[PDB]
């Protein structure tokens, strides 16, 4: 029943540099994984930039990365094994909330 | 700047083509990374929108979503991919694989 293309706990370790299992190469592994989890954050941050979180124009990219890392470090094995995404969105909505 | 988004859809096109890592000195390593950088862009939006926006994850392999997204930016003017990709990947998402 899993779809999905990155867990949560995927995310986590990507961020870590341990998401780069096809890279055989040693410090470069490092900058391929962190590539992938800028990348998917990306995805998420843009597409959901003023309706679900506000304030992109005013926020660097490495600050996205350490709010969703803390998050991903608040979670529970079960919540980490679900899609990564919903968990970068909860992550952002807590963080940069935009005004109801 | 207007623009707040990370990947405009000219950019996501660049990383699909193996053109989005400048500071990588290494060709093949320029590639590895630009490369990760599309797939995991693609894959957030992906993740985050399956079952609502588009449907059949469990049966559509990862290589698939990249080819329908390539095509679609293809289609794009300019104007339009210098928007956000996330919104691009969404729609050819939405188009490709719709869902009920």
């Amino acid at each position: 029943e899993r779809t999905w293309i990155f867990s949560g706990a995927e995310l986590k370790q990507a961020i870590e540099g341990k998401l780069a299992p096809d890279v055989s190469d040693p410090e470069m592994r490092r900058l391929v994984s962190v590539a992938k989890s800028s990348a998917y954050i990306a995805g998420v941050a843009d597409l959901t930039s003023g309706s679900d979180w506000c304030g992109a124009g005013a926020v660097a990219p490495h600050e996205l990365t350490d709010r969703i890392y803390t998050y991903l470090g608040d979670m529970p094995a079960e919540k980490l094994d679900e899609q990564a995404a919903t968990l970068v969105r909860e992550a952002l909505k807590v963080s940069f909330p935009c005004e109801q």
